[PDB]
């Protein structure tokens, strides 16, 4: 029913390379997005889709300029443009996004958190809108972005945070996390699974942790992979498993 | 004190030029909304203000393409396609107004009605966000904009949907309505004043053949601040410092008024 993909922000924008995006990869996503869509619609099996991606080349560099070290504290400054700044370079981002999903008649639509979530002590994030726009079938493409946060000011709420929220808030089927690994890496290998067994063992040795973490938080069950490989996007999406699993 | 000034009629795009701006009057009118904020400072007066819009030429020509008549009522279709083309042009619209807004350091903001209202008999729409950025004074910036309803279908929410149910649940003590006239015309002349001696005597007026108004605009917005209990004005935002004297309180069209 409800399968939520997150966009890895690094197969999208290559994130040492401010405002760029990456055409050829993006492009290959959105088709293989496409592809699998089409092929649900032939088993005649109804499947409900969030997109989530991160500030890749965008969010990032932007924010950046608004960021500065408090004594060892990342502090929002200048704000009064900032948060338009911040606003504007995601929605390009967006945009460009959403474009390219709608070129291959994915019925994509944006979400843009900055306007109604609130990173209080408790994630505020009205989901209704959302969803209403599945049960008409539409896209939902959601993205990190600069929101208030009633105590800290300003935070900048991540897909991380979006992505679990969201599996959890809407009863999420399947989680899918694309990345340019492949999988959750130990000794540089990517763990077959992760559980309640060998996690202890993990969080030490440390998707990354802040991942891991809150995906377990709210008894979630998702795939990290790798998102530049062809047609890992497509397979994940069917239900294949071609990285690490994390089951909580 | 918070205040909603609308910006409306075509005074900031030609409805009938597609995609048209009127940079000019946009860029005075950023201009007096910043005399004003650098005005309230200076007599160290505190000013919540929220600024709406509405989709000139880029909301309602890109909406009539999957706009249709069935069985005599307005429906959406094609909305897989629908949704995001009006958004697009509706974020255009809102970038454009926003930059010219900072470019005169006016702490502009973007919010996207898009994003997460709900359209029902009552409206979902989550005001906490706003609320923040009113309190670290931020100029939230509302827009027009097409939206889900909760009856299989999509509505298109209007400045006129959007100031009223803010004005309540913000509790707004100014409704500013500038628009293509110079106030609410009763024999091409605005009526200085309006309130509860007077109102009534005004919608029967309104709705009568001699009224300049049939759309039946004016008297909505009357109705609105008397059901917020506050004051209002509806002025000519065509005219050079109206905007800036409005906001101060003082513009000279037709004021409404049902505030204590
Ligand atoms: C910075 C913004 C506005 C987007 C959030 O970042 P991503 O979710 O893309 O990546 P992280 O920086 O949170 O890890
Ligand atoms: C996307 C659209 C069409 C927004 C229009 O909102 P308005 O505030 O202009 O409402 P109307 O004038 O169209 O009734």
């Amino acid at each position: 029913m409800l399968t939520i993909l997150k966009l890895g922000g690094s197969i999208l924008s290559d994130k040492n390379v401010p405002y760029s995006i990456k055409w050829d990869n993006l492009e290959r996503i959105a088709m293989e997005i496409k592809n699998a869509l089409d092929y649900y619609k032939n088993q005649n099996k109804e499947i409900k889709l969030i997109l989530v991606h991160g500030g890749g080349a965008f969010g990032h560099p932007v924010a950046k300029k608004y960021l500065k070290i408090e004594d060892g504290k990342k502090i929002f400054i200048n704000m009064e443009k900032g948060f338009w700044e911040i606003q504007r370079a995601m929605r390009r981002f967006n945009n460009i996004i959403i474009d390219t999903l709608q070129s291959y008649d994915i019925p994509a639509v944006s979400i843009q958190p900055s306007s109604f979530v609130v990173f209080g002590d408790k994630l505020i994030f009205d989901t209704s809108a959302i969803k209403e726009m599945l049960k008409r079938n539409l896209v939902p493409v959601i993205h990190g972005d600069i929101v208030i946060d009633d105590k800290n000011g300003y935070r900048i709420i991540s897909g991380d945070d979006i992505v679990p929220y969201l599996a959890n808030e809407l009863k999420a089927d399947l989680i899918l996390y694309a990345t340019d690994v492949d999988g959750v890496l130990i000794d540089n290998k990517p763990i077959k699974r992760i559980d309640k067994n060998n996690i202890y063992k993990i969080l030490n040795y440390l998707g990354m942790k802040y991942k891991i973490e809150m995906i377990r938080k709210n008894k979630c069950r998702g795939f990290v992979f790798n998102g530049n490989k062809a047609n890992n996007i497509y397979k994940a999406l069917l239900g294949e498993v071609e990285g690490t699993e994390i089951d909580f």
